[PDB]
C-alpha cells in the first residue's frame, strides 16, 4: 500500500501501528548515516489507512520542496502515486500503491 | 535544570536523554509502553528539541496539553507551573517535569 525510498535501501513497506524512527542515530527503523540528517529527524506513521502521517523533530522536513513540521500524505496528495521528500538533505519518494 | 521527566500513574518516571525518539503507546517493547485502553498502539512520540524543550508529536492517538489539543507542540520550562506541564494521551493522564 505505502511504500518509502530511500537511495540506497531497499523499499520500506510501511505498516500500521508502528512508529517508524528516522534519524542517523543506529538502531533506528530507517537509520541514514547522510551527515545532513540529525540523530532524531523524525518520525513516521501509517495516520488510517493509506494516509501516512510525517512529524519532524529535531530535523527539517520537505514534502514537494515545501517544508512542513507535521504533514499527513494519501493518494490524493500524490502525482502519479509518487511524493518526494526531503529530510535535512537526503532525499526520498513516497509511493502509493 | 535541562532534566526533563515523564511521568504516567505509579510508573517509575522516564528522564529524557537528548537525541532519543521516545515512542509512546500500547505496543509491548516501546520507550514508553502503557496498557490502557485509550492509548494507541502507535500514540505519539516525544524528543528532546533543544536543552530544557521537549517537542511532542501526535500519531495516530491524540494529545491534549493542559486539556488543549496539540498536533506537534513545544513544551519547556516557561510552559510548566512548579516545574510541571499536566499533560493527556487519549484518556491517559501524565505530566512532564522539569528541572
Amino acid at each position: 500500500d505505502v511504500s518509502l525510498f530511500f537511495g540506497g535501501l531497499p523499499a520500506i513497506l510501511l505498516k500500521a501501528d508502528t512508529i517508524y524512527r528516522i534519524g542517523r542515530q543506529k538502531g533506528l527503523e530507517i537509520s541514514i548515516a547522510d551527515e545532513s540528517m540529525e540523530l532524531a529527524h523524525a518520525t513516521a506513521c501509517i495516520l488510517r489507512r493509506g494516509v501516512v502521517r510525517l512529524a519532524a523533530l529535531v530535523g527539517k522536513i520537505f514534502v514537494n520542496d515545501q517544508e512542513e513540521t507535521v504533514v499527513d500524505i494519501g493518494m490524493e496528495n500524490a502525482v502519479a502515486g509518487k511524493v518526494k521528500l526531503r529530510f535535512g538533505n537526503v532525499e526520498a519518494r513516497l509511493e502509493f500503491g
